[PDB]
C-alpha cells in the first residue's frame, strides 16, 4: 500500500527523453524491444510484483524488520536464519573488479551487415545481409576503478560480444587506433605506470603523475598513443560520438582458405565530438556518471546509439609495402593509403535489467573468433589471448564463466569438459573423454568447411630462432605522432599542447617534465615549443636543431585522424538547457521546443527552485533542476526565452551557467530582455555563437540548430581567456 | 573410433547385467517436480559437434597448435588453453566432514495428514507428494575414501516442500559425541588424521581420538554405536537414521510438541562384520556407493518409513536425562516411534559433480511448522552449514546451483554476489520501497502459506558459557546400549574397543578407555582389557555402574538384530560354476532367487563362457578372486564337473571367507565335497544348506537364512578356521 | 593431563612401532639444513602458551558456547566461538586435479662432481655443493583420501632450493608417459578418473572408459605396459625408479646445448608388491607407503636416490 | 572470509596481532603457520593440553562475558523504548 495513487511511481514502457521519468530495467522500460539473446534471457529473469518475500530457499518471510532476540531488548540470537542468510549474501556481494576498464557501461543491440562478404571471409555472421547477431557492448575507460568518473582524461574501450550462429566473437576494442606499447610483455609495467601509485594508491581516473610520464620518457613507443589521449579524442562528450578500432591487424579467412589481413573499425553515426578538458574535469566533480546516464537515457529515448563496421583491408603479399610494420600496434594504417569500406550497421536499443548480473560479469576475450576469422605475430595481440581467459578464473570465481547468463552463446556447446565451481550443466554423456565407443564418439569433431566447419588455423609460415627479440621493423617512434599532429585543426591542436602542459604541471620531479619535453622536440618543434613556454622551460640549441621524423608513405596529413576537420555532426538526442524565469513568454518556449522536437533535440527546464513556474498566459510549466542542480556542464546549448528577466537577471547561478556554457564554446541564444545577458558574458551587434532576436523566431530555432550541428563555436577561443569562470 | 553393444537398456536390470548410466538415460520415465525442473540444464551429447564453451566448432581435438609438427606449442592456441584451464580447475573443496557420500533422488509422502501438532505443509496432505534428493555419507574420510569403514554414517534429506527446502540432516544413530558445538573442531580434528603425518585415513584407531574419548566421557555412547555393528552397516538401505536433536513442532493454534526423528529401513537393518568390512575396504572401496546405484537401477528401490517420537512440553522434565542433550536417546520403550510417512528413492542422478558434489544441506533450513530448541550440538550447528558454503561452493549464490534451487517460488531483496545467475528486474532491491509497491511483500503467520514466525519461548537466565549440571552423567545411555545388544552383537562391540586400541600407540591411552568402560559395565571392561592384557585393579572391580534409564533395564529397538526385521529382496547370491553345470540345478536356484527378487552373479576361475551339461551358454560375470565373497550376501554351489574347481585355490577361499563371515552356503550334490575346505561334518551344520540336487526344499532353506541376514550360531567354530 | 612418566617421543632414531610418530622439528631437531632454517619464522610452539583467539585475545572456557542461561539458546555475540567454527568451515581448499594422493619430505642433494662441461646450472655446479630440496611422492587416480597401495602410476616431484632460483623436477616413477600430446591429458586423465555418472571406481584403471580410451589410442599402450606390470605397485617410494620422462636441455656456459633425461636410482634397490597382496593391503592400511615414508625417515633409514 | 579469500586473513602482516596468539586452529587457504603442537584438539594429553585456557583474572586472564541477566520470549520485535 505504499504506492502513490496517481500511479506516479512506476515509469511509463514507452520511449521517453531524459528526465521525463524514472529510468527502469530494459525488459520493464521496452518488453516490445526483443533479440536471439534477450529472448534467450528470460529463462533467468526474477519478477517481483505479487510475490512473498523469502529466504533464497522459498520459505516466506513473516517479519523483514527485525533479528530474532531473546526478548525485546534482548541479545541476538545465533539460531535467526532468515538474519544470517540475508547479512551473509550481502557480505559476500562484491567480486574483484577487472584489472583494467574496471569503470564500462553497456548496452544490448544487434548487428546486420550491408552485404554478405564470403568472398574474403567464411565468418557466418558476415555471410549475409539478412543474418541479424545480437550483439552486448560494453563501453569503458582504462585506469580507475568501478567507482571513479566517466568523463577522465583516459583511453576508452569499446568491447562488442557478437553471438553468432557458429560461436561467440569477442571484438575488444579501444577508441584511438593505436596503443602504448608493442610487446604484451610490458603490459603490467605500462598499467602499473598509469594507475595510481603503489605507497598512497593516488590518482584515480588521471595519467598526470610522475610515474606515467617516467615511463612515457624512458619508452619512446608510447609517444603515439599519448598524442591521441592528450587530444580531444582523451574526453569524449559521449560514447554514442567516439570512434572503435581493433587496434591489431587480424586475418579473414575466406572458404578457398585465402588469408585477407584486416583492421577492424567502429564508425558513429551520431559523428565525433569531444568535451574541452576545463569542462571534463568539472564533470567528474558534478556528474561522475555523466557517460553512464547519457548513455542509458539516450537508449530509453529512442536515440539509439549506431555505429558502422568499417575494414581496413590488405592483401597478404602487400604486408611489406608501408614505411611501418603491419604486426606493430603503435602504428596506425591511415586511411589516405588504405580505405575503411563499410561492413554493417550496430544499433544498440535496449538496456539491461540488472548492472551487476549483465554489465558486471560479462566477460571478453579478443581470442574469442570463428572460423573465417584469424589471429596474426603482432606481439601484442598474442599476449592478450592467454590473459583474458586467465584473469576470469579469479574475477568470475571458476572456469564455469560461460555458463553466466550473459556470456552464454545462443548456438550450442557441447564438450567433454566437466565439473569446477558453480557448474550449471548436468552433463548425460556417459562418455567424458574423447576418443569414445560408449556414446559413439559424440560430440565429435567437424572437418574446416565454408560453412558450420570446425575451427582450423591459416597455415602460416614460421622461420627463424627462439628469441626474446623485438623487429628493428619496430624501432620507429616519431612518426606517427607527427602524421596524428600535422591532420589536427590548429584549435585541436592547442588543445594537445594544453593537454601535455596540464599533466605535466602535475609532475613533481621537473627532470621527467624536461624529458617528456624532450621527446616531442623528435615529433615536431612548434608543439614541443608551446608546451616548454607553459611549463618555463627553454629548449636548447641541439633540441632545436632535431630533425623531423619522416612522412608517413609521403602524406603530409590524413584528416580522418581530426575529430572536427571533417564536419559529421549530427544533432539527435543532443540537449539544450533552458532558463524559465517566473513569467516566461509562452510563444518563445512554444517555438523553442517545437523546433527541437522537430530535430529530436532534447530540452530540460532549469530554475533557480523546484516545482513550477507559470508563463505569462497562464500555461504550468514543471521544473527539471535547478541552475547548480543540473549545470551547463551537462548540456550541449543554452536557451533564455523572454519573460520577467529581472526575475534572473541579478541571480548569481543563472549569470554563471551562461558564462560556464560561454567558455566552453556552447552555442547561447537569447529571445528579447534574454539579451541583456550579453553583459555578463562581455558580448552589443552580437557575434557568432550567441544566436539573438526580438523573439524565437525559427530563424532563430534555425541559427542555435545549425550551430548545434557543429558541436562547439571554434571561433570564440580568443575570447575565452578574458572570461572568468 | 565408434560403437560395435555400449548401451544400457532403459529398463530395471539386475547389478552386473549391464553397463550403468546416468538416471535420466537408464530411467528417463522415472519423474518428480524435482527432477523435471532440472531439465533446464540437462545437456546431450549424441549427435552434436564438439565445440568451445563459447559454442565454437573443433576440427582437431588430438593436437596442440605449434610452428611445424614438431615444432613449440603457440600461445594463440584459445582451443588448447580453454580446454586445459577448465581441467587445471575442476576441482573444489570437500567438505570438511561428510566428504565421502553417495545421493540419489526420490519422493516422500505422508500416511496420513499431521496438522493436529504441526502446520507444516509437506505432512499437510497424504495425496501431497514431495520430491527428495539424499545424500549418504561417512564422517572421517576425504572424498576418495572408502564406504566401508568403521565410521558413522551420514543421512542427510532435501525436502523441496511448496512452501520451501527442509533439510533433514541425521546421522545413523540416535545420538553423538559431543554436547555443546564449541567442541566440534577438537571432536573432529581428533578423529581426523593426525596433523603430523595426516594419518590414518576413515578410522578412529589412533591415538589422538581414543585420548579426546578418554578425557570427553560424554563421549562414550556414541563411542559405543561406533565400536557396535552400527558402525559398518551392510548397505545404506538397510541402516536407521535419526535426527538426534529435539526439535519442535508448531500447529496452527502455536501450540509446540517436542519432536525427535527417525528414519525406518524397510529393507531392514544389517551389517557386517569387522574382519569383512575391512577386507572389503580394499576389494571395493565404493561398494556401497555402487550397491545403492545398481540397487536403485535394479528397481529395489531404498525405501524409509519417517518416525516421530512425541513428546508434550509439559513433559520435558519428566525423564532422569535432558531431552536436549545430544548425547542422550529416547528410549523407545518411554516414547514410541510414531510412522509418518514413507520416502522411496527410484533415480539416480546424471552427474555425480554436478549434483552430489555441489548439493548443499543445512539443519537451518527449516519450514513454517518447525523450529528449533535450545540444544547446544544444534545451536552452533545453525551458524555453520551456511558458513562453509561460502568457500566449498564457491559464494552465496550456492542455492542458484540447480540440485539446491526450490521447486517453490523464491523472490527477495538479495542482490549481486560471485556467479549470479537470477537476473532481477525489480526496480527495488530494498523494503521497504513504494517504486514497486513494497513487492516482494512479507507474509502474516497462519495456518498455511504464512511467514516464518519463532515459537514464543521463554528465556531466562545470565550470559554464561556453562554447561548445564543436567547434561553432566555420561554412564546410564552406554550401559543401556550394551545390555540392549544380543551376546553376539556385545562380542562384536569388545572386538571393535580392542582392535582400535590395540592400534593405540600410547598405553596409558589403552588403559584410561578401560578405566571409562568400567563405569559403564564391568563384564564389557573386563572382555576388552583381556585384549589387550590389561588387568583391573581392586578399585576398578568395585565401581558401582551406572543408573536405569527411567527403570529400563534394556531397550531392543537399540539392537540391529533382537527383532528381526530382514527382507532379501535386492540381495545378491554368489553362484560358483564348473566348466559342465548342472543345467537342472541352476534352472532351479535362478527361478526362486527371482521369485523373491535376489539377484545372482556367476563366477568362474576366468571370464567368458561355459557350456552347461545340456549345451546352455552361461556369460561369467566375474572371477572368484575378481568379485570375492565379500561383495555377496550368499554362496551357491551346483553340481557339474565339481573336480574342475575342487582342488583350486580361488574356489576353496570362496566359501573359506564366506563361512568365516557366517554367510550362507549352498552346495548341491557332489559340492557337498566342499565342506571338507570349511570342516563341516557329514551331517551338516545350520547355516550350510545341502542336498543331492537343488530342489524346492533346498531353496527355502536357502532364502530362510538370507532372511536372517548372517548365521550368527557359526561363530564358535569360526575362530579356529584360518581366512 | 599427561602420564606423570613422560611416555606421552625421545628425540633420537627410533625403529617403527617403538615410539609415536612426531613433527619433524620435534622428532629431529638437530637435522637441519638451509630452508628448513628460514621455515622458522613461521613455526608455531605450543607448550607454555595460553589459548587465545586470532587476535590473540585468552581464552577462558573453550569447554562452552555463551549462551542466555545454563540450557538458553546460544548468542550471536559469541565472537570466540564463531571464530573457531569458521576457521573449522573453511579448512578445506581444492585437492591436486591430479597426484591428490601424496606423501613429501624434506631433504638435501648434492652432486658428486662438477658439470659445468655440460651446464651452467648453478646447483650442479661444485661437487658436494649442498641444495635444499622437498620431495613429494603421489598416485596419479585417487583422491587425498584414497588408498597408498593401488595400481597407478607413482608421482616422483622434487623442489630444487638453488642459489639460482628454484628447479622443480617433476617426475613420474616410470620412463614414459601415457599421451604424446598435452592437448589430450584431460581426455586421458577423464577416462581413468571414476566415471562421471557415478563417481565409480576410485584409485583404479579397471574400468570401461580408461581401456575403452587405451583401446582406441594406442600410443597409450607402452604406459599401459609399464602400469600392468609391478611397477604399478611398488613396495615403497624408497624402492621405485624416478623419471623426468621428456628430453630437456643441458646448458652451458659456451651456449653449447645437450638433449638430456633425467633418472633417480633408488640407493635400496627396486622392489614391488603382488597384486593380490597390494589390492588387500589397500584394505588393511590405505596409509601404507605414506606411514612406511614417515617411519623410514624416524627410523634414519633415509630414502637415498641417486 | 571472500574479501581476504580464507579464514586466515589475521595472518595478513598489517592484521597479526604483536602479543601470542596459539590455538587449535589448523589449515585454510594459504596458510603461514606451521605449527609443531602434536595435539590439534583440546582437552589433550599428548602435549599436556597446551595451549592452556586462562582463568578470568584482573591482568592476563582469560575473556569471560559480563553475566547480564536475560529475561524475555524468543520474538523478532522492536522495543517499543525505540520507536
Ligand atoms: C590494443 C591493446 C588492448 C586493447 C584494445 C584492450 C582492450 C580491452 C578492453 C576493451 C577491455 C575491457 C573489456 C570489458 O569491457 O569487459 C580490456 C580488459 C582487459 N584487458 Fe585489455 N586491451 C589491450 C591490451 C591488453 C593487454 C596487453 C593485456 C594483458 C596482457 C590486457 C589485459 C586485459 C585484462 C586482464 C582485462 C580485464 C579482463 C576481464 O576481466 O575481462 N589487455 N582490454
Ligand atoms: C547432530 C550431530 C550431527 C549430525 C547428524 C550432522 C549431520 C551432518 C551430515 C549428514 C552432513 C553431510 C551433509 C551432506 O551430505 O552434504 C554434515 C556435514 C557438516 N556438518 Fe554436520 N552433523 C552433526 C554435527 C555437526 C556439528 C556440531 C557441526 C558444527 C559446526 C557440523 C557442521 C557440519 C559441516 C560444516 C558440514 C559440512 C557442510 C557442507 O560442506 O555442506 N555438524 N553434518
Ligand atoms: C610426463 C607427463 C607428466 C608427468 C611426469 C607429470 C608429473 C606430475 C607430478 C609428479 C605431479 C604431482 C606434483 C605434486 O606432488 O604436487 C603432477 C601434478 C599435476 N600435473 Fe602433471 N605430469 C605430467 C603430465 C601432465 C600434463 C600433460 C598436464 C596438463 C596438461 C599435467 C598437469 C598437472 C597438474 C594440473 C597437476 C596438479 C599440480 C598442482 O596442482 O600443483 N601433467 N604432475
Amino acid at each position: 500500500s505504499l504506492a502513490p495513487e496517481d500511479g506516479s511511481h512506476r515509469p511509463a514502457a514507452e520511449p521517453t527523453p531524459p528526465g521525463a521519468q524514472p529510468t527502469a530495467p530494459g525488459s520493464l522500460k521496452a518488453p516490445d524491444t526483443r533479440n536471439e539473446k534477450l529472448n534467450s534471457l528470460e529463462d533467468v529473469r526474477k519478477g517481483s510484483e505479487n510475490y512473498a518475500l523469502t529466504t533464497n530457499q522459498g520459505v516466506r518471510i513473516a517479519d523483514d524488520q527485525n533479528s530474532l532476540r531473546a526478548g525485546n531488548r534482548g541479545p541476538t540470537l545465533l539460531e535467526d536464519f532468515i538474519l544470517r542468510e540475508k547479512i551473509t549474501h550481502f557480505d559476500h556481494e562484491r567480486i574483484p573488479e577487472r584489472i583494467v576498464h574496471a569503470r564500462g557501461s553497456a548496452a544490448h543491440g544487434y548487428f546486420q551487415p550491408y552485404k554478405s562478404l564470403s568472398d574474403i571471409t567464411k565468418a557466418d555472421f558476415l555471410s549475409d545481409p539478412n543474418k541479424i547477431t545480437p550483439v552486448f557492448v560494453r563501453f569503458s575507460t582504462v585506469q580507475g576503478g568501478a567507482g571513479s568518473a566517466d568523463t577522465v582524461r583516459d583511453i576508452r574501450g569499446f568491447a562488442t560480444k557478437f553471438y553468432t550462429e557458429e560461436g561467440i566473437f569477442d571484438l575488444v576494442g579501444n577508441n584511438t587506433p593505436i596503443f602504448f606499447i608493442q610487446d604484451a610483455h610490458k603490459f603490467p609495467d605500462f598499467v602499473h605506470a598509469v594507475k595510481p601509485e603503489p605507497h598512497w594508491a593516488i590518482p584515480q581516473g588521471q595519467s598526470a603523475h610522475d610515474t606515467f610520464w617516467d615511463y612515457v620518457s624512458l619508452q619512446p613507443e608510447t609517444l603515439h598513443n599519448v598524442m591521441w589521449a592528450m587530444s580531444d579524442r582523451g574526453i569524449p562528450r559521449s560514447y554514442r560520438t567516439m570512434e572503435g578500432f581493433g587496434i591489431h591487424t587480424f586475418r579473414l579467412i575466406n572458404a578457398e582458405g585465402k588469408a585477407t589481413f584486416v583492421r577492424f573499425h567502429w564508425k558513429p553515426l551520431a559523428g565525433k565530438a569531444s568535451l574541452v578538458w576545463d569542462e571534463a574535469q568539472k564533470l567528474t566533480g558534478r556528474d561522475p556518471d555523466f557517460h553512464r546516464r547519457e548513455l542509458w537515457e539516450a537508449i530509453e529515448a529512442g536515440d539509439f546509439p549506431e555505429y558502422e563496421l568499417g575494414f581496413q583491408l590488405i592483401p597478404e603479399e602487400d604486408e611489406f609495402k608501408f614505411d611501418f610494420d603491419l604486426l606493430d600496434p603503435t602504428k596506425l594504417i591511415p586511411e589516405e593509403l588504405v580505405p575503411v569500406q563499410r561492413v554493417g550497421k550496430m544499433v544498440l536499443n535496449r538496456n539491461p535489467d540488472n548492472f551487476f548480473a549483465e554489465n558486471e560479469q560479462a566477460a571478453f576475450c579478443p581470442g574469442h573468433i570463428v572460423p573465417g576469422l584469424d589471429f596474426t605475430n603482432d606481439p601484442l595481440l598474442q599476449g592478450r589471448l592467454f590473459s583474458y581467459i586467465d584473469t576470469q578464473i579469479s574475477r568470475l570465481g571458476g572456469p564455469n564463466f560461460h555458463e553466466i547468463p550473459i556470456n552464454r552463446p545462443t548456438c550450442p556447446y557441447h564438450n567433454f569438459q566437466r565439473d569446477g565451481m558453480h557448474r550449471m550443466g548436468i552433463d548425460t554423456n556417459p562418455a567424458n573423454y574423447e576418443p569414445n565407443s560408449i556414446n559413439d564418439n559424440w560430440p565429435r569433431e567437424t572437418p574446416p568447411g565454408p560453412k558450420r566447419g570446425g575451427f582450423e588455423s591459416y597455415q602460416e609460415r614460421v622461420e627463424g630462432n627462439k628469441v626474446r627479440e623485438r623487429s628493428p621493423s619496430f624501432g620507429e617512434y616519431y612518426s606517427h605522432p607527427r602524421l596524428f599532429w600535422l591532420s589536427q585543426t590548429p584549435f585541436e591542436q592547442r588543445h594537445i599542447v594544453d593537454g601535455f602542459s596540464f599533466e605535466l604541471s602535475k609532475v613533481v620531479r621537473p627532470y621527467i617534465r624536461e624529458r617528456v619535453v624532450d621527446q616531442l622536440a623528435h615529433i615536431d618543434l612548434t608543439l614541443a615549443q608551446a608546451v616548454a613556454k607553459n611549463l618555463g622551460i627553454e629548449l636548447t640549441d641541439d633540441q632545436l636543431n632535431i630533425t623531423p621524423p619522416p612522412d608517413v608513405n609521403s602524406l603530409k596529413k590524413d584528416p580522418s585522424l581530426s575529430l572536427y576537420a571533417i564536419p559529421d555532426g549530427d544533432v539527435k538526442g543532443r540537449v539544450v538547457a533552458i532558463l524559465l524565469n517566473d513569467e516566461v513568454r509562452s510563444a518563445d518556449l512554444l517555438a523553442i521546443l517545437k523546433a527541437l522536437k522537430a530535430k529530436g533535440v532534447h530540452a530540460k527546464l532549469l530554475y533557480s527552485r523546484m516545482g513550477e513556474v507559470t508563463a505569462d498566459d497562464g500555461t504550468v510549466l514543471p521544473i527539471a533542476a535547478t541552475f547548480a542542480g543540473a549545470p551547463s556542464l551537462t548540456v550541449d546549448a543554452v536557451i533564455v526565452p523572454c519573460g520577467n528577466i529581472a526575475d534572473i537577471a541579478d541571480n548569481g547561478d543563472a549569470n554563471y551557467y551562461l558564462m560556464e556554457a560561454y567558455k566552453h564554446l556552447k552555442p547561447i541564444a537569447l529571445a528579447g530582455d534574454a539579451r541583456k545577458f550579453k553583459a555578463t558574458i562581455k558580448v552589443d551587434q552580437g557575434e557568432e555563437g550567441i544566436v539573438e532576436a526580438d523573439s524565437a523566431d525559427g530563424s532563430f530555432m534555425d541559427e542555435l540548430l545549425t550551430l548545434m550541428a557543429a558541436h562547439r563555436v571554434w571561433s570564440r577561443i580568443p575570447k575565452i581567456d578574458k572570461i572568468p569562470a
